[PDB]
Parts: C-alpha cells; sequence; structure tokens
C-alpha cells in the first residue's frame, strides 16, 4: 500500500525524531510545575495527540501482532503503549495517577540511540552485580541480628524524673508535686523526660558503668519513644536492617554511634568498628570493584569490536599575579586597600586586552581564531571589558585554566571535565534525565503532604528548609540524596507523609542514583587513567634482645603518654611514676643514640631518613629535659609514638609506600588548590560580610526576625540591653583561607548545612539573613560539588591508584603493602583457596544434594525463626520462640549425628565439617546453659548457624576469601592508622581538653580522657561529623566561650585555638582519607581481581 511507504518515509526521517525529542522536552518542562495552571489542560491534549500521531506511525510501518522487527517487539515501544493507555484512561475517564505522567521523560531515553546503549550497559552491570548485592544483604541481616540482639530496647532508655508512689493509694506517681493517673501514663508524658544540652533530644542515658550518666534528680528509665521520631530503633529485626543499612552507607552514623554508646556504653564502640571496618567499607568497595570489572569487561568488548618566542612565560608570570592579586580580598577592607585592588584589576585587564590586541594584529583574524585556547582568551577579555564598562568579575578567574599549558596534571582534570560532556555525556544525560524523573516523582507525590503538614516537620515557625513543594527543592533533595545524605530528609518524609511510599520511593532514588553516579565516576577514571670499643658498640646494638627491649620502651613510653587525661592532678604516685619514667625514657633513648652513632659512625647514621627521625624525637625531649633543668614545645612530646613505625615491619612497608606515593599526591594536591582557588575567591565575593547574624543570647541562639534588626548598624543601635551580639558562622568567606575551609567541610559533606543555610539566606553586606531569600546561591553550592568534589575526587583516586600500579611493576608484580613473612602467608593461602577436589542405606541418603538442600533450608528457616524476635515480646511468644529453638537444636544434633554415621572421613574431610561440629558444640552448651549480659552473649552465639549458608553459596564464599586473602594488608594498614589515631588522640588531650561542650563535644565524646579521645577520632576517621567537633575550637570570646575561667591544669579559659585546632582537624581528615581510602580501595580491587 501507499499509506505504509508514506508512514514508513515520515518514521525513519530525521526530522521526525527530532520532532518527538523537541515535544517530550517541552512536556518535561511543564511537568516541573507544582500547581498547574487551567489553562495548560488544554496543552495537554496537544501532547496526547501527539503521542498518539507518532505512536500511530509505528504501528503503521511495523506490525502491532508479536513477530521479527514489529511494534511491540522492540521492548521500549512498550513505554509507548503504556504512556498513551495511561493518558486515554486519565483523560477520556476520571489525582495521584496523574504522576505516571512523569513516565513519558523515559521516552527521550527511546529517541537516542546513545542512551538506549547506555542503559543496556547499565543494566548489565546491574546484573553482574547480583553477588555482591546478595553478600550484602547476607551480611546486613546477621549484623542486624547482632546488633538486634545486643541493642534490643536499648534506644528507649531515658532520663526520666525520679517519680514517687502516693503511698501506694492506686499505683499513681507524684513525681515534682503532681499526680499523675498511672506510672505508665507517666512515663510516657515527654514533660518529665530530660532534653540533650543545646539540642532538641530526649536525653540518652544507661546504668552499665561506661553509659551515659543520668543529672541529679533524674533516673534512666526504658519507657518512652524512640528517638528522631521513632524511626531509629534496634527493636523490631527489620528496623535493624534499617538501621545497618543506614551504617553501611555511612549515612548520618555518627548520630546512631553516639545513641548507642550514650545508652548501652562506650564498650559497644567495639562493635560498631567490626560493621565499619568490615560492614561499610569492605561491601563499598567490593561494589566498586565489581562495577569497575563490569565495565572493564565492557570496554574491552567495545575495543574488540572497533578492531574488527619566552613570551608564553611572560603571559603565565602575569595570570600567576592576577590570580594572586584577586586572592587579596577578604571582609573589612580599608578604602585605600580597595582602591588599589580596583586599580590593581584595571591595569591588569588593560595589559591582557593589549597583549590580545598585538597578537591578534600580528596575525590576522583568520590566524588568530585558529586556536581553541585563543577564542578562550578573547572571550575572556571580552567578559572582563563588558564587566569594567557582582560576580560578573568571576569570569576572569577562568584565566588561571592557561596554566594547563605545560602542567600535566591540571591538563588531566581538564581531560576529565572534557570526558564528562564529551566522550562519556550519554551517561550524564542518563544521570540527568533520571535526577529529574525522580524530583517530578517526589514532588507530584509529596507537594501537598509537605505544604499540608508542614509543622510536623518543621522545628522553626516556617517550612523546612528541606522540602518537595518546589521542583528547585525537589531536586535538592534528590542531589542531597546522591552526595549521600538520603536518611536525614527521610525522617521528614516519612513523618508528614506515607511511610510505605516514601520509603520506596528513597529507596529506589538512592539505590539507582548512586549506581549511576558510580558507574559515571568509574567510567572517568578508567578513561582518563677505640677499635675494640667500637666493635663492643656493634655487638651489643647488634643483638636482637637490644632491639626486643627497645620496642618495649617505645611501647611503655606511648603508653605513659597515654596517661595524660585531666585527673593527674588528683593521682598522685601516678605522676611521679610518670615524671621518673619521663626522664628513664629520655635517658635510654639518648644511651641508644649514642651506642648506635659508636657503633655505626656519624655517616651511615645520618644517612638513614628513620635514624634522623629517631635523633629529630631524642633532640626534642634532650632541649626539654635542659629546659626543665617550651612549654608550647612539650605538648610536641606527643610525637614519641613514632619512634614504633620504623619497628615494625609492617606500618614500615606501608610508609614507604605513601612515602613513594607523596609526589603525585602533591601534584594533584596543587592541581586541587589552584582548582578551589577559583571557587573560594567565588564564594568571597559573593558572600564576604554576609555570614553575620544579630542572635539574642537571652532568648536562644537563633537569628532574630530582619524586621527588628536590619543589619549590623541596627544591631549596634539597638543595644540598650547587652542581649543582641552581632556573631558571624564559625566557618564563612570572609577570606580566602576560610574559603578553603569552608569548601573543604562542603566537599567532604559535613558541615555543609550551616554554610548554605547562611549563604541562601544572605540577605546583604553585612545585613540581617531573611529566611530563605537569594535562594538560588544553592546552585553556587551544587556547582562546587559537581566539579570540587566529584571530579576532584576522581582525580585523586585515579592519580593515587596510577602511582600504585607504578610501583606495584616496579616492584616485580608483587605486593606494596605486605612484609616478606605476610607474603607467603599470602601465598599459602591462595594456594589453599583454589586446593583441587579430593550404613548403606544412610550412606546413600545422606550424601545426595537433597539432604544438603534440606537443611540449607532448615538453616533458612531457623534464621527466619530469629528474625521474629523483638522487645517486650508476651512470655508465650517467648516460650514458643525458646521451643522451637530447641527443636532446631535437636534436628542440627540430629542431622550431624547421621552425618558422622558414615566413616570418620567426614570428621577431616573438609574445614566446613568441623565448623558444623563446633557450632553445633556450642549450640548444645547453650541450650544446656538456659537451663541455669552474659544472656545476651549466649543469645547471641547462636548467629554461628546462620554462616552454614556460607557453604552453599559460590559467590558468597569467592567474596568472603577475597575478604580472608586482603586480610593482612588491612592489618598492616589498621596499624597505621591506629599510630595515627594514637598521635591525634594524645595531641588532642594536650591541646582540646577544656574546651567548652558543643556540638560533637559532649559529656561523653570529650577529648578529655584519652578513651574519649579514641571514640572522637574513631568517628572522625570516616569523616564523620568533623565539623561538629572543629566547631567548639573554633570559637573564640564571647558570646560562646568563657576564657579566664579557673581550669584544672591549664586555667586560660574553656575557649579553643582555631589555628591550631583548624591544622589538627583538616591534617587527620587528609591522612585518614588518604590512608583508609586509597589505600583500602586499592587493596580490595587488587585482591579481588587477582581472588
Ligand atoms: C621515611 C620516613 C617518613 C615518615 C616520617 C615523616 C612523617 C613524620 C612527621 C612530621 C609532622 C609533625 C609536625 C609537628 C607539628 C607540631 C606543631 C606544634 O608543636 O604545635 C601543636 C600542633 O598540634 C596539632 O594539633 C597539629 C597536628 C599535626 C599532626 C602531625 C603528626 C602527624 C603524625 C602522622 C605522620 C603522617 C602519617 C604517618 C607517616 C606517613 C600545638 O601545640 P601548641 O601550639 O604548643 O599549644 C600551645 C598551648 N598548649
Ligand atoms: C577529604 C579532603 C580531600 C583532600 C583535600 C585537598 C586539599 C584541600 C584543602 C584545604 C586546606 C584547609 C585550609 C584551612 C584554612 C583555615 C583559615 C581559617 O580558618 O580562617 C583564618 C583564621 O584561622 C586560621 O586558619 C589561622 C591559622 C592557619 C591554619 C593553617 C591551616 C593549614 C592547612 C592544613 C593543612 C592542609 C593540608 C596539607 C596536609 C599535608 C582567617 O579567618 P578569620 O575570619 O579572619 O579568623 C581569624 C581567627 N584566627
Ligand atoms: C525500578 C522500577 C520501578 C519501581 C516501582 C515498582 C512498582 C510499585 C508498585 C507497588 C507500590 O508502590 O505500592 C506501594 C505499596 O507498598 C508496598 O507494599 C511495597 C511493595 C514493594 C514490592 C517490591 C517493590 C519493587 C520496587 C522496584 C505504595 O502504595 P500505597 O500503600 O497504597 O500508598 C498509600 C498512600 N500513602
Ligand atoms: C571519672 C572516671 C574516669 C576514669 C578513667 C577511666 C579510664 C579507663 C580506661 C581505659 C581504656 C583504654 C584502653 C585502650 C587500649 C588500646 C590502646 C593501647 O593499648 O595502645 C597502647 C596504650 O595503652 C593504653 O592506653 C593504656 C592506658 C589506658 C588509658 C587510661 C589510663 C587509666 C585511667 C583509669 C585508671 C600504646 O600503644 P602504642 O605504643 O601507641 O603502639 C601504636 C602502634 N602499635
Ligand atoms: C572476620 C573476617 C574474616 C571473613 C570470613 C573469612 C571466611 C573464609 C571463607 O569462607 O572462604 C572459603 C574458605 O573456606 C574454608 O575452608 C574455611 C572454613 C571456615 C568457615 C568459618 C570461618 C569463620 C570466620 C571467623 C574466623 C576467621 C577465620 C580466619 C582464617 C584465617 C574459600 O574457600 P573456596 O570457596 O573453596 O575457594 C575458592
Ligand atoms: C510496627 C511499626 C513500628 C511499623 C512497621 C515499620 C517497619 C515494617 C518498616 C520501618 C522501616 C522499614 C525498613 C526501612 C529500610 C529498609 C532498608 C532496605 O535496605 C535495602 O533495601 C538494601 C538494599 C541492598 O542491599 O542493596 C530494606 C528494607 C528496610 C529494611 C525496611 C523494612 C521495613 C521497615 C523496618
Ligand atoms: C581587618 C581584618 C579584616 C584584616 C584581616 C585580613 C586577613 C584575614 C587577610 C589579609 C591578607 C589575606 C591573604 C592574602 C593572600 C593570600 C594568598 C593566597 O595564596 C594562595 O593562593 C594559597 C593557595 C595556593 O598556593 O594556591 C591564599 C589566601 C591569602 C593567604 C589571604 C588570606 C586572608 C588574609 C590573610
Ligand atoms: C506502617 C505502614 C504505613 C508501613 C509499613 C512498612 C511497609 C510498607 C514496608 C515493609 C517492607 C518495605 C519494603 C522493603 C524493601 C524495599 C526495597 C526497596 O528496593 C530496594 O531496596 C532496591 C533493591 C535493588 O534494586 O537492589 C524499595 C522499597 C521496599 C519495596 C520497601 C517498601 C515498603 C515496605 C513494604
Ligand atoms: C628536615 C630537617 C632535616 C631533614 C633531613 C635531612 C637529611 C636527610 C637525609 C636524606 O638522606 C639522603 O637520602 C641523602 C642525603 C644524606 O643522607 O646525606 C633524606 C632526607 C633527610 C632525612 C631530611 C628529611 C627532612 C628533615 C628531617
Ligand atoms: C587572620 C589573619 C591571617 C590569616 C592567615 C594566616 C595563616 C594563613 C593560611 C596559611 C596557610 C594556608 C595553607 C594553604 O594551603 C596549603 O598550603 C596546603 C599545603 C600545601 O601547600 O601543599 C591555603 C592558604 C592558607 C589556609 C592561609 C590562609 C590565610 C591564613 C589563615
Ligand atoms: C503486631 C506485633 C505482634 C508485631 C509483630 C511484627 C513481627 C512479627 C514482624 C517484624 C519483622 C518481621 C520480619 C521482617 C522481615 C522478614 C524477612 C522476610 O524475608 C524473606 O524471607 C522474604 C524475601 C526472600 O528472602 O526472598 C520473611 C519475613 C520476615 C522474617 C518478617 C516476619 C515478621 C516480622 C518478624
Ligand atoms: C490468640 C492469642 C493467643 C494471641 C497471642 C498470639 C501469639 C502467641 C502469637 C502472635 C505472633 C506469633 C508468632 C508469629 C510468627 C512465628 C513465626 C513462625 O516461624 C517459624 O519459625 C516456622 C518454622 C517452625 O517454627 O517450624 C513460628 C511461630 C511464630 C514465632 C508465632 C508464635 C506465636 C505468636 C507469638
Ligand atoms: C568512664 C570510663 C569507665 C569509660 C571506659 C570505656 C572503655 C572501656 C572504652 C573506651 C575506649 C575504648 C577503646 C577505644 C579504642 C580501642 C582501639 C581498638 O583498636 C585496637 O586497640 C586493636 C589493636 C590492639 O589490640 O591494641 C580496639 C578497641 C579499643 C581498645 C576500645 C575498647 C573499649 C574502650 C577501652
Ligand atoms: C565516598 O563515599 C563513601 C565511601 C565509603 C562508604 C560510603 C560512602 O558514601 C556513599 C557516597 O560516596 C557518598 N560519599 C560522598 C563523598 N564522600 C566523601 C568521602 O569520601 N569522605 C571520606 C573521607 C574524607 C575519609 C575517609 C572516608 C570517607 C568516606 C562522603 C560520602
Ligand atoms: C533589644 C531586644 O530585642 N532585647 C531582647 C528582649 O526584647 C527580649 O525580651 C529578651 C528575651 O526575652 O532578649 C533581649
Ligand atoms: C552536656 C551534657 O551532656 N551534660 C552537661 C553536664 O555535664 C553539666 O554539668 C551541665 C551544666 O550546664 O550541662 C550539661
Ligand atoms: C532520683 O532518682 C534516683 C534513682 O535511683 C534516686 O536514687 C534518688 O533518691 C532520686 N532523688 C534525687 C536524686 O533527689
Ligand atoms: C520573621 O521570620 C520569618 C521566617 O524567618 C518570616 O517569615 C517573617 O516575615 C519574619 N517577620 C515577622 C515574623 O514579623
Ligand atoms: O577584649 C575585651 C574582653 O572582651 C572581648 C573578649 O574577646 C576578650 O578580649 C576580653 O574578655
Ligand atoms: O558566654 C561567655 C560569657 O562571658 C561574659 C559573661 O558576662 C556572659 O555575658 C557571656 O555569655
Amino acid at each position: 500500500h501507499p499509506v505504509r511507504r508514506a508512514a514508513v518515509k515520515i518514521l525513519v526521517h530525521s526530522l521526525f525524531s527530532m520532532l518527538i525529542m523537541c515535544t517530550i522536552l517541552t512536556n518535561c518542562v511543564f511537568m516541573a510545575q507544582h500547581d498547574p495552571p487551567p489553562w495548560t489542560k488544554y496543552v495537554e491534549y496537544t501532547f496526547t495527540a501527539i503521542y498518539t500521531f507518532e505512536s500511530l506511525v509505528k504501528i503503521l510501518a511495523r506490525g502491532f501482532c508479536l513477530h521479527a522487527f514489529t511494534f511491540l517487539r522492540d521492548p521500549w515501544n512498550w513505554l509507548d503503549f503504556s504512556v498513551i493507555v495511561m493518558a486515554y484512561t486519565t483523560e477520556f475517564v476520571d489525582s495521584a495517577l496523574r504522576t505516571f505522567r512523569v513516565l513519558r521523560a523515559l521516552k527521550t531515553i527511546s529517541v537516542i540511540s546513545g542512551l538506549k546503549t547506555i542503559v543496556g550497559a547499565l543494566i548489565q552491570s546491574v546484573k553482574k552485580l547480583a553477588d555482591v548485592m546478595v553478600l550484602t544483604v547476607f551480611c546486613l541481616s546477621v549484623f542486624a541480628l547482632i546488633g538486634l540482639q545486643l541493642f534490643m530496647g536499648n534506644l528507649r532508655h531515658k532520663c526520666v524524673r525520679n517519680f514517687t508512689e502516693l503511698n501506694g493509694t492506686n499505683g499513681s506517681v507524684e513525681a515534682d508535686g503532681l499526680v499523675w493517673n498511672s506510672l505508665d501514663v507517666y512515663l510516657n508524658d515527654p514533660a518529665n523526660y530530660l532534653l540533650k544540652n543545646g539540642t532538641t533530644d530526649v536525653l540518652l542515658c544507661g546504668n552499665s558503668s561506661d553509659a551515659g550518666t543520668c543529672p541529679e534528680g533524674y533516673r534512666c528509665l526504658k519507657a518512652g519513644q524512640n528517638p528522631d521520631h521513632g524511626y531509629t530503633s534496634f527493636d523490631s529485626f527489620a528496623w535493624a536492617f534499617l538501621a545497618l543499612f543506614r551504617l553501611m552507607t555511612q549515612d548520618c552514623w555518627e548520630r546512631l554511634y553516639q545513641q548507642t554508646l550514650r545508652s548501652a556504653g562506650k564498650i559497644y564502640m567495639i562493635f560498631f568498628m567490626l560493621v565499619i571496618f568490615l560492614g561499610s567499607f569492605y561491601l563499598v568497595n567490593l561494589i566498586l570493584a565489581v562495577v569497575a570489572m563490569a565495565y572493564e569487561e565492557q570496554n574491552q568488548a567495545t575495543i574488540a569490536e572497533t578492531e574488527e618566542p619566552f613570551a608564553d612565560l611572560t603571559i603565565t608570570m602575569c595570570i600567576v599575579l592576577n590570580t594572586l592579586f584577586m586572592a587579596l580580598e577578604h571582609y573589612n577592607m580599608t578604602a585605600e586597600f580597595e582602591e588599589m585592588l580596583q586599580v590593581g584589576n584595571l591595569v591588569f585587564t588593560g595589559i591582557f586586552t593589549a597583549e590580545m590586541t598585538f597578537k591578534i594584529i600580528a596575525l590576522d583574524p583568520y590566524y588568530y581564531f585558529q586556536q581553541g585556547w585563543n577564542i578562550f582568551d578573547s572571550i575572556i577579555v571580552i567578559l572582563s571589558l563588558m564587566e569594567l564598562g557582582s560576580v560578573l568579575r568571576s569570569f576572569r578567574l577562568l584565566r588561571v585554566f592557561k596554566l594547563a599549558k605545560s602542567w600535566p596534571t591540571l591538563n588531566t582534570l581538564i581531560k576529565i571535565i572534557g570526558n564528562s560532556v564529551g566522550a562519556l555525556g550519554n551517561l550524564t544525560l542518563v544521570l540527568a534525565i533520571i535526577v529529574f524523573i525522580f524530583a517530578v516523582v517526589g514532588m507530584q507525590l509529596f507537594g501537598k503532604n509537605y505544604s499540608e503538614l508542614r509543622h510536623r516537620i518543621s522545628d522553626s515557625g516556617l517550612l523546612p528548609r528541606w522540602h518537595m513543594m518546589d521542583f528547585f527543592h525537589a531536586f535538592l533533595i534528590i542531589f542531597r540524596i546522591l552526595c549521600g545524605e538520603w536518611i536525614e530528609t527521610m525522617w521528614d518524609c516519612m513523618e508528614v507523609s506515607g511511610q510505605s511510599l516514601c520509603l520506596l520511593v528513597f529507596l529506589l532514588v538512592m539505590v539507582i542514583g548512586n549506581l549511576v553516579v558510580l558507574n559515571l565516576f568509574l567510567a572517568l577514571l578508567l578513561s582518563s587513567f677505640w677499635w675494640r670499643l667500637r666493635k663492643t658498640c656493634y655487638r651489643i646494638v647488634e643483638h636482637s634482645w637490644f632491639e626486643t627491649f627497645i620496642i618495649f620502651m617505645i611501647l611503655l613510653s606511648s603508653g605513659a603518654l597515654a596517661f595524660e587525661d585531666i585527673y593527674l592532678e588528683e593521682r598522685k604516685t601516678i605522676k611521679v611514676l610518670l615524671e621518673y619514667a619521663d626522664k628513664m625514657f629520655t635517658y635510654v633513648f639518648v644511651l641508644e643514640m649514642l651506642l648506635k652513632w659508636v657503633a655505626y659512625g656519624f655517616k651511615k647514621y645520618f644517612t638513614n631518613a628513620w635514624c634522623w627521625l629517631d635523633f629529630l624525637i631524642v633532640d626534642v625531649s634532650l632541649v626539654s629535659l635542659v629546659a626543665n633543668t617550651i612549654k608550647s614545645l612539650r605538648t610536641l612530646r606527643a610525637l614519641r609514638p613514632l619512634r614504633a613505625l620504623s619497628r615494625f615491619e609492617g606500618m614500615r612497608v606501608v610508609v614507604n609506600a605513601l612515602v613513594g606515593a607523596i609526589p603525585s599526591i602533591m601534584n594533584v594536591l596543587l592541581v586541587c588548590l589552584i582548582f578551589w582557588l577559583i571557587f573560594s575567591i567565588m564564594g568571597v565575593n559573593l558572600f564576604a560580610g554576609k555570614f553575620g547574624r544579630c542572635i539574642n543570647q537571652t532568648e536562644g541562639d537563633l537569628p532574630l526576625n530582619y524586621t527588628i534588626v536590619n543589619n549590623k548598624s541596627e544591631c549596634e543601635s539597638f543595644n540598650v540591653t547587652g542581649e543582641l551580639y552581632w556573631t558571624k558562622v564559625k566557618v564563612n568567606f570572609d577570606n580566602v583561607g576560610a574559603g578553603y575551609l569552608a569548601l573543604l567541610q562542603v566537599a567532604t559533606f559535613k558541615g555543609w548545612m550551616d554554610i548554605m543555610y547562611a549563604a541562601v539566606d544572605s540577605r546583604g553586606y553585612e545585613e540581617q539573613p531573611q529566611w530563605e531569600d537569594n535562594l538560588y546561591m544553592y546552585i553556587y553550592f551544587v556547582v562546587f560539588i559537581i566539579f570540587g568534589s566529584f571530579f576532584t575526587l576522581n582525580l585523586f583516586i585515579g592519580v593515587i591508584i596510577d602511582n600504585f600500579n607504578q610501583q606495584k611493576k616496579k616492584l616485580g608484580g608483587q605486593d606494596i603493602f605486605m612484609t616478606e613473612e605476610q607474603k607467603k602467608y599470602y601465598n599459602m593461602m591462595k594456594k589453599l583457596g583454589s586446593k583441587k577436589p579430593q550404613q548403606g542405606f544412610i550412606f546413600d541418603i545422606v550424601t545426595k544434594q537433597a539432604f544438603d538442600v534440606t537443611i540449607m533450608f532448615l538453616i533458612c528457616l531457623n534464621m527466619v525463626t530469629m528474625m521474629v524476635e523483638t522487645d517486650d515480646q508476651s512470655p508465650e511468644k517467648v516460650n514458643i520462640l525458646a521451643k522451637i529453638n530447641l527443636l532446631f537444636v535437636a534436628i542440627f544434633t540430629g542431622e550431624c549425628i547421621v552425618k558422622m554415621a558414615a566413616l570418620r572421613h567426614y570428621y577431616f574431610t573438609n574445614s566446613w565439617n568441623i565448623f558444623d561440629f563446633v557450632v553445633v558444640i556450642l549450640s548444645i552448651v547453650g541450650t544446656v546453659l538456659s537451663d541455669i549480659t552474659l544472656f545476651r552473649v549466649i543469645r547471641l552465639a547462636r548467629i554461628g548457624r546462620i554462616l552454614r549458608l556460607i557453604r552453599g553459596a559460590k559467590g558468597i564464599r569467592t567474596l568472603l576469601f577475597a575478604l580472608m586473602m586482603s586480610l593482612p594488608a588491612l592489618f598492616n594498614i589498621g596499624l597505621l592508622l591506629f599510630l595515627v589515631m594514637f598521635i591525634y588522640s594524645i595531641f588532642g588531650m594536650a591541646n582540646f581538653a577544656y574546651v567548652k561542650w558543643e556540638a560533637g563535644i559532649d559529656d561523653m565524646f570529650n577529648f578529655q580522657t584519652f578513651a574519649n579521645s579514641m571514640l572522637c577520632l574513631f568517628q572522625i576517621t570516616t569523616s564523620a561529623g568533623w565539623d561538629g567537633l572543629l566547631s567548639p575550637i573554633l570559637n573564640t570570646g564571647p558570646p560562646y566561650c568563657d576564657p579566664n575561667l579557673p581550669n584544672s591544669n591549664g586555667s586560660r579559659g574553656n575557649c579553643g585555638s582555631p589555628a591550631v585546632g583548624i591544622l589538627f582537624f583538616t591534617t587527620y581528615i587528609i591522612i585518614s582519607f588518604l590512608i583508609v581510602v586509597n589505600m583500602y580501595i586499592a587493596i580490595i580491587l587488587e585482591n579481588f581481581s587477582v581472588a
């Protein structure tokens, strides 16, 4: 027919596809509006017609029925079919159903081949991630059972008032001179709880020695509701699964850490690291490795298919001077300094214009515009000239990128950014489509709920900071979820709207968006990347007993440092013991240094770096001793543990690897500093002096209304009473150094809440912040996070991994983070890993795979039975569960004994047999003990039965074997990390003790004692809540802290030191990043690939 020919001709024509794409984009723009005006209703038909028209065409050319090369045969045409039928259903007859219209956005993926291919590759990646997903579910369930057993109902502890019975009249309580109907109704009343200081949270409390303490007049009691609206708790197994999924993603995990330790006890912190350093880091890095290998296979398949005048120095110096001159800007500039800045900028732009004109005269426009850099310079100079005749100046900053001409690593960053929207732009487009789809889905589903039930989730009188009422805020929430903060807003979402639907939407966006982001990250990363005396001295130094003695002295001296608590002044004998011990260590180490000098001579001793370190430490000790016979030099004694680096080979080899990587690390650090200089200068221009708040101290610590107080001038003018304080946010953009600090907090994603809240309220220059005017400053931070964090971390990781690959290649292909003995044990483990394979009625029955499958089903059923445990369960439920446990123990005993009925070969045939034997023996031990927190441990011992699942699983077994193979390298890395934690905790004890308790620093997670400092350092090893700890350090003087305070040891107030605090926290954050992220990822990926 001719109709078929016409339909085919219109179908194949590119104009038709372009029309479909344009209408899809227009519909996407219309779906952004939260409140569609009535007239747009008419426009709806247009789309419904167009979507019909095109569909009709596809129906005419192809065949509706099923057959080769037909309409419904193509999977994506199902999208057209569903969209058209849904549109007709919604419009023809009678709504939340309209949210399904968002699926029309996916038509974009249909109208471009590149997006189809990208989605296909993503689907194969998801398919390959199946084993890791199963392992993650299994580990999360196991740790969730462990946490449920350990902390069942712990989070419901609260410091309630100490009630008194009214002479047992009717079981009533007369607390605080008020009678309540019953004890149960009294306890559930939140008017008698105790709020945590400076927070709107009920103080969790415990009765264990380590757990938190109830202030005088209060007592710990379990009655109440779980914290943060009751969505965090270990009471039910499913709640524990949610909490440990939160832990695994390290999402606001410091809050759960602090709550659990406050309620149960500090010792339980152990549990947390066993879930973080082996449950969170390990699982995420395993996912990283699996995705990377899948992408590598995809790239290999694609590759196989494809197969078959000296003035430049002057200009660069001028650019460097100009960028530095722009960096000479800050808050409260003097008039003369501002004039000097203006004159300098004017002369710089003048000279740049003159150079551009001269070198465009030398080569005419045809020649001049022949270079990309030349057109870039022309655009920059034109923009600067237009601005000369406000962020309009920031364009000039981009000139610094010219330094990429001969800077290879800045060129690598430029290549990364180019590939982001170049070769790999299709995947970026897919990510953008996903983000838009999820933003509109969330807004359409939750806009009315957020609007009409705002008071539920709005602590302030106005609307909440994060919501889905408007499209921009929905996109902001989706972006925040992508950045990793997916639960803090989820609690509000579930509180204001449906729990089930919000759970589903947020979990889906988390999983899918993080998958896409990780695919983009890995794709970019792979795409872009006397004589007798001397003899005696040598003999005495050479004895191994001498080395052991020196090691013992090093460790014991470090321990002696570990006692410098605030409580020494109370402990007298220990103080004098420590003084004598310190003198002894100084003397013995000096004696050892002299012996080494004599035995080996000055040249050999001073030609060894570690000898230099030991000599420096001893020199500091001697300087301190002679000064005593400098107070700022005493605290440098906290570097004593560094003597342990040279002795133990594990830390020595790890330090060798890190030193080898130092040059590349420094190159990338310089590139990152130059790149972040642009964003810090822009932030200084946008937000210099606009971060101040005229707070009223008496009425809390919240910014005043902009109507009553408008700016600093009015804040000082209304000073009849000394209540108003014009204070600036701790971390801000008043300078470029403060710019780097705030940018670091935004990039690491800790403490960015306050920075963005202060930015998106910046009303003017030192003017009082309005609630949320100047809103679109949000974009600023978003942009930064796209470049300053995503691409910057990509460069970090790529360069460091490339450096480690070069180091491995140089070292004969062997490992980098292992010793000789560890290498031999690793070889033995590898050999053991791939070992080759080696009454009649029962022998024939048990050996059958059906028996193993039945045992597997039985153990799965037992796991399900343990999932049912819950706090405050009725006694009959307890009895039934105990009986079921006894039955399961009996069944396992029966199966093990019938297996034993075979010859003794099974007694040693495999290691899993002995594991089964020992777990059964423990099971009977626990059951017999039941006839007699020890009970909690006995119950927790039952989790060993679940591990029997490992036998059947293949992917689980391989991944766990990879972890076991990686264990020694991780042991070395963790040893070095623990040494660094020890040193930094001693520094904190020396400095940060006595600081005012605010934000992260509370009565339990202080820096006062070694225990508390170690807890804080452990939590901020993952960079979690380091802004919280840093905040109390920064504040100096009123109204925050009170200097001139009678402190125990150092009576110079309770204020922190901003300079040393910032240095301490930034250096520790960077060191911990390096080690735990880069090295741990390197080990995980290497041992997974080899495994
Ligand atoms: C081949 C061998 C290579 C490995 C050895 C090289 C690495 C060793 C490290 C050198 C960096 C140490 C620099 C010392 C900084 C101390 C400055 C200082 O004394 O001030 C103090 C600074 O304290 C701080 O918080 C800064 C924290 C800096 C930590 C440096 C220690 C890092 C230890 C880990 C080494 C690196 C990782 C392991 C080795 C790769 C404050 O006291 P105050 O000012 O006197 O207070 C006044 C009233 N109390
Ligand atoms: C996860 C991270 C990925 C890797 C990071 C890549 C490198 C990006 C780095 C950024 C370094 C951070 C620099 C922070 C500078 C802090 C400046 C600041 O706080 O404000 C200034 C005052 O405070 C001070 O910092 C003065 C003391 C100087 C501290 C020096 C900090 C050294 C930087 C840490 C080391 C950098 C990393 C290198 C590691 C080997 C001025 O502002 P103000 O409003 O006038 O207040 C006056 C009160 N004194
Ligand atoms: C009886 C009252 C208290 C209401 C009942 C609420 C529970 C039935 C809900 C509350 C929150 C829900 C949890 C919220 C979060 C998760 C995380 C989610 O994690 C994953 O999806 C992991 C995916 C992966 O491993 O990649 C699995 C469902 C789960 C446990 C949900 C299971 C059901 C829970 C516990
Ligand atoms: C009356 C009050 C407000 C005076 C306080 C002003 C200072 C806080 C300003 C004046 C000089 C400024 C500095 C001028 C020059 C630089 C160079 C600039 O150099 C870099 O580019 C470092 C990073 C790199 O090497 O790329 C970093 C910011 C800094 C230290 C500036 C930080 C803020 C400073 C110290
Ligand atoms: C009190 C009422 C209002 C709420 C009761 C909670 C239920 C509605 C919870 C119980 C288990 C929850 C489900 C548990 C797990 C998921 C997995 C989640 O999907 C993933 O986690 C992605 C997995 C992957 O693709 O790898 C989507 C939400 C969903 C279906 C949850 C939806 C909500 C459910 C059904
Ligand atoms: C109203 C009062 C009595 C509250 C009682 C609630 C409990 C009886 C609930 C809370 C947690 C629930 C469990 C949460 C999660 C699962 C996982 C679920 O896992 C599966 O085996 C199905 C998915 C799969 O493995 O393919 C089986 C049901 C079970 C044990 C649920 C059974 C019912 C439990 C124990
Ligand atoms: C009507 C009156 C008596 C109200 C009280 C009823 C309770 C005694 C019920 C409510 C929930 C029930 C539980 C719900 C779910 C399970 C899972 C079920 O799972 C299995 O373990 C199956 C395998 C097996 O046990 O053989 C075992 C019974 C048990 C614990 C039930 C035991 C009896 C419970 C505690
Ligand atoms: C108010 C008082 C009574 C509180 C006492 C609480 C302590 C019992 C807690 C707080 C600090 C905790 C420790 C902090 C740091 C570590 C390091 C961690 O790393 C290692 O030490 C492994 C290598 C080694 O064996 O040294 C092991 C757990 C441990 C000892 C923690 C165990 C429990 C501790 C000692
Ligand atoms: C990298 O993320 C993750 C890694 C591991 C487990 C979970 C993760 O969260 C998922 C997603 O990556 C969200 N990220 C965004 C950026 N990230 C910054 C960062 O790496 N901080 C950091 C530092 C400075 C030192 C040590 C360890 C870490 C994680 C924070 C979290
Ligand atoms: C407060 O409660 C505690 C709980 O044991 C009790 O010992 C005490 O007598 C009560 N009264 C106070 C602290 O004044
Ligand atoms: C006070 O602040 C709120 C939000 O910060 C704002 O909506 C209101 O207009 C301000 N003025 C008042 C309450 O008089």
